[PDB]
């Protein structure tokens, strides 16, 4: 009893179309460029894609609860969803694993509290919430924190650090090509995210709204202060020739449209919605 | 910094070699065949298939402590392992669900008691035990449960009674493919479980070893028991010319292989483990 032209069944069979594995992928041309990097690059690059490893792991594991919530609720066409995001998200992990394996790399809190606010204390609070009071109030702080901050801005935000590397110095090819696979299947995660928040938001009415928008401006500092922790007393040198200040606006202006996507959620056609409709890639 | 040459690792890229997905499996003819079958034969099949679709399902959401377990006592190679283990769970529910909804098909406790016992009572028992004891007593009663007694008695079950009703009524070939791919990820499932439950007597002693074979000994008339429940009342009519006796003595063989195989891990080399030495299936 599947209905395959519900919004979540469409991104579904996407995932299927532009599957992708990491172990694939080559990256002997990485540990060379890994020698091209100086120290305080080489700290740069290990600070992000930890971040990524440990990110992309709390995601993987904190999201129970929701689909938990969904199959008590009998939305199979989510909970199958859900099931092919959780994966991903694993094979993200596994990703950043074995480039962080390949250069031979064997969340400080202290240095980042920003980040450890998201991924280690609002992530898990907002879905572990669920288990107390699946309540539709939840439901979407749930969905607007793993999916509109911690992939629509962190992650997104992430991606344009790892792009800007990779053409500037023509370094890391096999990461490069990571970071595309993975940038089109955050574009799902997003698109559903969006979807479920406007579903939420039409079937619980103003109460539920309020609780998107309360949520993501309260994580919006939090989110934004990600793109501000680089590694220790900072130096004399920018590693990698990295903006700081065009790295933080880049987040910022995700933040504002993630909160316009919320805005937009409340008359929204969702069952005439396709991915175009929610601008998803759908081509490798 | 991951181990390769673990055995984790082994079972890991032959997951990825051996991958499949069941939305490539063409159900046309399946449809066609479910009109062969009769009412008391189609209550057999929705029986055995729902108790596929809710067990897996089980098994891919109660299976969530185990890898938080792992995780925290840094078991990298371990919890690659059960990332793949839980995706491709959820990918045999999407398989029976598939079937399910190509035949036009939209788990009582008072017909099944054992199934209930085993799926609904002692799988989330022994599993979310681990969230208040994670030790090795608990985590080898987990492995116990889910892997040699759920997959090892029941699911292999199960895939003899597919097999012999596809095979004597030449019907359901797309199901026919299911099962073949199914049981082949199910043979790395089995050969986990063995080395999990080998690592922890390793490293615990005697006291993990008595804590596997007294949980065995106590589920084995459930999981016996689970293929003494056709639908309802009987009638006068066997479902698909299956033979009761041969369908519960094969589930009490597989009791007996699973309860042996617990006894020839306490001298096991783990360090030379590979594939073959536990008679996982290497090609598709
Ligand atoms: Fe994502
Ligand atoms: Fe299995
Ligand atoms: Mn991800
Ligand atoms: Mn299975």
């Amino acid at each position: 009893g599947i209905d395959w032209s519900l919004f979540p069944m469409k991104l579904y069979q996407l995932g299927k179309k532009l599957f992708w594995d990491p172990s694939t992928i080559d990256l002997t041309q990485d540990r060379a460029d890994w020698d091209k990097l100086r120290d305080i690059d080489k700290f740069l690059m290990v600070n992000v894609t930890s971040k990524f490893g440990a990110g992309e792991e709390a995601v993987a594991l904190d999201l129970h609860p929701l689909i938990v919530t969904l199959v008590k609720e009998g939305r199979v066409e989510e909970v199958m969803y859900l099931e092919q995001f959780i994966f991903e998200e694993a094979k993200h992990v596994e990703a950043f694993r074995r480039f962080l394996d390949a250069v031979g790399v064997k969340l400080t809190k202290d240095v980042s509290p920003n980040y450890a606010k998201i991924f280690y204390e609002e992530l898990p609070k907002a879905m572990w919430n669920l288990n107390r009071d699946p309540s539709p109030e939840n439901q979407v702080r749930a969905a607007v924190t793993y999916n509109l901050v911690v992939e629509g801005v962190a992650a997104e935000g992430g991606y344009n650090i790892f792009k800007y590397i990779t053409r500037t110095f023509n370094i890391f090819p096999g990461l490069a090509k990571m970071v595309n696979y993975i940038a089109t299947d955050e574009s799902r995660h997003i698109a559903f995210g969006t979807y479920l928040i406007a579903r939420l938001i039409k079937e619980g009415g103003e109460s539920v709204y309020k609780a998107a928008m309360e949520h993501i401006n309260y994580l919006g500092p939090y989110a934004v202060g990600i793109f501000s922790e680089p590694n220790v007393p900072q130096g004399v040198e920018i590693p990698l020739k990295l903006n700081p200040e065009v790295t933080v606006e880049y987040a910022k202006k995700l933040l504002n449209v993630r909160i316009q996507a919320i805005q937009r959620a409340k008359e929204l056609k969702l069952e005439m919605l396709t991915p175009k409709d929610l601008d998803v890639i759908e081509s490798l």
